[PDB]
């Protein structure tokens, strides 16, 4: 069988591609100004939300 | 037994014939340019086919 071959080298890179994403504001400002803030304290709902992408099992 | 005879000689020349043969490039370059390059390493698959023939017992 004689034969004449070419040679290929396929190089996979799997790399850990982590990707967690944010919608929400970078700083969030809590302001005291009045006495029922104080008293009561300050409460922002949903200030983030995280969207998770993961190659590999995450915590 | 009256005879007339005309002689020819006959050289054999044996000579040992070793022929191997190459099917790949003359020059194999390795160029490391990323870092999965340096870290896993370069690997060339089949870069260099020899063919081989031979008169004698070889190694």
């Amino acid at each position: 069988n004689l034969i004449s071959e070419q040679n290929v080298t396929v190089t996979m890179d799997l790399q850990p591609v982590l990707q967690l994403g944010m919608q929400g504001s970078e700083t969030v400002s809590f302001v005291f100004s009045q006495i029922s803030e104080y008293i009561g304290g300050l409460t922002q709902y949903g200030a983030v939300d995280l969207s998770v992408s993961s190659t590999v099992d995450w915590c």
